[PDB]
């Protein structure tokens, strides 16, 4: 009966928000990614998101992974994580990401990838 | 300069290959992911991924992300990166992946991702 | 707005428990890494740490690193991270960290490095 | 009589150079990083690393982490890896790093840290 799933309305630990929508049967899904500017806030961009979660042994707690293909930028970021629950009732998504930057010399790639954390929980 | 494309037949520094389809017009596509060693031998898996390049101002060396939704294991893999004309003239990809294992307990969570890099050349 | 100073002692979002030294006048400083659970119980270890804070415009947030050389394994961890005082008054350290495991063969390197974050707050 | 020293001259992947001295019984060893500007090249600053081997099992092919501490600006990268060998002969040391960059705002943390490798060579 606790199945953690990833379609939905979720929000995260800087405040950016994301939906996702149905997984299908070979898990995959689309979804859109809002950010986030100045301001506020400041104001909003929508991007889109694609990715897939693992089926293998039809775990409550799937991994995922997911890119995102920032509409304001040349910029790509992944998400990769774990669907958990935890005491209820409440769903968290942990996950790790990288965010490629885009450089024009291939001798300046050292310095194009960040990586961090975002814990998101439902909207 | 002309274009780095994702589309063909790639393989990595660590001997594993990937095949990537046509990239439609929002920049997405899906493709096969073929790893190993594990032996002896008991050799070859082959998993599906699907991602993303970004097509902002249809540079001609896009960054990319993909996901690997593991066949053998309960875990997923993303890859970042971006598609160079390598100064010698040769089209190779610069990735960062992030390997995220599944865990029973979200107390193990702080343990679950793996981070390295795979170069790939079309074979 | 006062200084963040990396000496004293300092817990994390996973309870461990670390205490710093005296930051010299070239930015080094030695510690203690207290860990845990592992149980049950057989509880806490304790493993020196030994790492530099940056002195570049004698910053009131300065960054910083050190290694943690565990005692109980043969494993290293490498934190880095920046020295906050947070909106809400009280320090913060905000690290990442990179996990290295001991592998056996150099074809078992890919799969070496953990990575993740701890945020610290004083004790 | 296989054993891998981080003791001596070492270069990079990137045409970084770095000198360690000795490693004492702890484990712990002090050094010199260069950099590696523009031109060439460009011009070379050259920058303090202080770090610390793993001992436990006096492992041949031991772990270890190091921070440099940039003289050229207020960021700070930690390196953490391992000594191998490699069919001679030939020692390498395989390394992960984090760069740290200083931000002024706790609410900019989010995009601070680069992640990349870094292969090492005797000189
Ligand atoms: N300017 C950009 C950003 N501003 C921002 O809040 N993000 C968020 C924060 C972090 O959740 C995730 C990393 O790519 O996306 C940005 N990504 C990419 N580019
Ligand atoms: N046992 C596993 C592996 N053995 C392997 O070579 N790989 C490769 C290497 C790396 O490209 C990619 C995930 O990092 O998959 C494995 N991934 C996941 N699991
Ligand atoms: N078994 C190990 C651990 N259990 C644990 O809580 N840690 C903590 C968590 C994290 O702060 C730091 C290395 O990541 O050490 C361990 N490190 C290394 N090994
Ligand atoms: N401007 C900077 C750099 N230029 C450079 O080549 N490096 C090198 C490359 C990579 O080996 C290591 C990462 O910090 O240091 C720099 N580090 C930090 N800052
Ligand atoms: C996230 O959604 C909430 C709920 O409506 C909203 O208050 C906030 O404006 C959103 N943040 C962004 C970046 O859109
Ligand atoms: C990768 O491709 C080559 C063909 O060039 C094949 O012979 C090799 O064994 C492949 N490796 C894997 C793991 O499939
Ligand atoms: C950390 O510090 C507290 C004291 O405030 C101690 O009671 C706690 O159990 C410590 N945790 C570890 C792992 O040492
Ligand atoms: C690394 O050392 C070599 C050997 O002398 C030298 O050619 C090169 O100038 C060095 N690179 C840097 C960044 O100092």
């Amino acid at each position: 009966a606790r199945k953690c799933s990833l379609t939905g309305k979720w929000t995260n630990d800087l405040g950016s928000n994301m939906t996702i929508g149905a997984v299908n049967s070979r898990g995959e899904f689309t979804g859109t990614y809002t950010t986030a500017v100045t301001a506020t806030s400041n104001e909003i961009k929508e991007s889109p998101l694609h990715g897939t979660e693992n089926t293998i042994n039809k775990r409550t707690q799937p991994t995922f992974g997911f890119t995102v293909n920032w509409k304001f930028s040349e910029s790509t970021t992944v998400f990769t994580g774990q669907c958990f629950i935890d005491r209820n009732g409440k769903e968290v998504l942990k996950t790790m990401w990288l965010l490629r930057s885009s450089v024009n010399d291939i001798g300046d790639d050292w310095k194009a990838t960040r990586v961090g954390i975002n814990i998101f929980t439902r909207l």
